[PDB]
């Protein structure tokens, strides 16, 4: 049962940038995400300070890198705060617009796509090696959504029936044919440690 949204305008553009600007240093969109995954992990332990029962959904806090050869995906999975549907649909899109007028501005000023993050808005930074970006995630006080989006200038939302996940996100990448890279262990295992080498949460990088 899939409902189907438009993106605002600005997050539609911010995507099409992206995804059509030439810029060769695409691997700094894991940097991104593992980045998002520790902000989300750091929230959910704040919170269990004040009310243990918010760990009840999980607690252990981690993050995984699962490649995939066979269906040619890249999937970030966090135990965070996971987001609500109230998030996927307008709250993020809302903050997200301010985040992209900054950037795109920097941007003609000077400053280069690897600086997204800066903005608040590096999980698009998805689409720099991604041609399909799904996203499973699940918050204590709402249900599992499975969010998706090829871009184009919309996304859909729908409650996942899959296998539960208890608390958190995955983002599943659905790789572009030539940038099948990221799915080497040698090359994750390269990004890693160039940029994320001091996250504070265990990060296991699976192999296939
Ligand atoms: C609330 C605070 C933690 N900031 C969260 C920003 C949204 N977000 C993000 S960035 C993001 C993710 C999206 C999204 C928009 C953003 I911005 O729509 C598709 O899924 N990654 C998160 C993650 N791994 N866990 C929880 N929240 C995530």
């Amino acid at each position: 049962e899939v409902e189907t949204f438009a993106f605002q305008a600005e997050i539609a553009q911010l995507m099409s940038l992206i995804i059509n600007t030439f810029y060769s240093n695409k691997e700094i969109f894991l940097r991104e995400l593992i980045s998002n995954s520790s902000d989300a992990l750091d929230k959910i332990r704040y919170e269990s300070l004040t009310d243990p029962s918010k760990l009840d959904s999980g607690k252990e806090l981690h993050i995984n890198l699962i490649p995939n050869k066979q269906d040619r995906t890249l999937t970030i999975v966090d135990t965070g705060i996971g987001m609500t549907k109230a998030d996927l649909i307008n709250n993020l899109g809302t903050i997200a617009k301010s985040g992209t007028k900054a950037f795109m501005e920097a941007l003609q000023a000077g400053a280069d796509i690897s600086m997204i993050g800066q903005f608040g808005v590096g999980f698009y930074s998805a689409y720099l090696v991604a041609e399909k970006v799904t996203v499973i995630t699940k918050h204590n006080d709402d249900e599992q959504y499975a969010w998706e989006s090829s871009a184009g200038g919309s996304f859909t939302v729908r409650t996942d029936t899959g296998e539960p996940m208890g608390r958190g996100t995955k983002v599943i990448l659905h790789l572009k044919e030539d940038q099948t890279e990221y799915l080497e262990e040698r090359r994750i295992k390269e990004i890693v440690k160039k940029h994320s080498q001091f996250i504070g949460y265990p990060i296991t990088l699976f192999v296939e």
